[PDB]
């Protein structure tokens, strides 16, 4: 059920390179758009991923990038997913030509929140939620990508909290201090993602290094209100950054708050 025949794939364009190597755009059976991760040797705990891929196949939500299957008979292995024509959210936000309205920005937040509420309902952590790990389709809908895959990364620079590739700027204090991941670390990251959306893809804490950011958030420093964010929107993102993890909202509560603000500010 999980296996796709790689001979059914036609490779058309290169999309980029990430933690696991190259990702390509292609067609499945000459017809249907797909994205294809080509997993570089040494980059992934492959047997563990393949077992988990069976669980991931059952995760299905309109705002989650759909896993179609895997190709595991020969190396490199492929991961075949839904193709998102308008690319990575972070780049999309940074293209000033879009001149987003604040209603569109809130809708992007809601798209992600719906995906995350679904994952939370399945007790499934994303673990690296950020604009760089969201994608945009040809209709401008944002979807969440590569949920859970952090577990299978073999690179210590990514995994270690002091590693060069670790997502310090998306991490709550208890992750920076104790590497304590939970639903509530996804909540913190979601707040930073809201901030990224309303900041049109600026780097969080853009004037600090990772090391300085870690020290500052331990001391209680927070991101502050993006120019395009209303007070009501800012209240929602800020609620994600409570020092105490148990005082942070759930994704269901965030979704309810986002919907209320949409109704109030339209
Ligand atoms: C880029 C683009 C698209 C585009 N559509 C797409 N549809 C589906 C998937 C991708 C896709 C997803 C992810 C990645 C890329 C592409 C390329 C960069 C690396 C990135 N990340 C990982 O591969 C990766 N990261 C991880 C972590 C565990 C570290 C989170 N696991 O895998 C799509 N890209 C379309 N246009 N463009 C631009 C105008 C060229």
């Amino acid at each position: 059920s999980w296996e796709i025949d790689p001979k059914d794939l036609t490779f058309l364009k290169e999309l980029g390179t990430g933690q696991f190597g190259v990702v390509k755009y292609g067609k499945w059976r000459g017809q249907y758009d797909v994205a294809i991760k080509m997993i570089k040797e040494g980059s992934m705990s492959e047997d563990e991923f393949i077992e988990e891929a069976k669980v991931m196949m059952n995760l299905s939500h309109e705002k989650l990038v759909q896993l179609y299957g895997v190709c595991t008979k020969q190396r490199p292995i492929f991961i075949i997913t839904e193709y998102m024509a308008n690319g990575c959210l972070l780049n999309y936000l940074r293209e000033m030509r879009h001149r987003f309205q604040t209603q569109q920005l809130l809708e992007m937040c809601k798209d992600v929140c719906e995906a995350m509420e679904y994952l939370e309902s399945k007790q499934f952590l994303h673990r690296d939620l950020a604009a760089r790990n969201c994608l945009v389709n040809d209709q401008g809908v944002v979807k969440v990508s590569d949920f859970g895959l952090s577990r299978y990364v073999l690179d210590d620079e990514y995994t270690s909290s002091v590693g060069s590739k670790f997502p310090v700027r998306w991490s709550p204090p208890e992750v920076l201090m104790y590497s304590k991941f939970s639903s509530k670390s996804d909540i913190w990251a979601f707040g930073v993602l809201m901030w990224e959306i309303y900041s049109l893809g600026k780097m969080p804490y853009e004037r600090f290094t990772n090391s300085e950011t870690a020290e500052h958030i331990a001391q209680g420093l927070r991101l502050y209100r993006p120019h395009l964010a209303s007070e009501k929107v800012y209240t929602i993102m800020y609620s994600c950054w409570h020092e105490k993890a148990d005082e942070r909202p759930t994704f269901k509560i965030l979704l309810s708050n986002i919907l209320d603000v949409m109704d109030e500010e339209s």
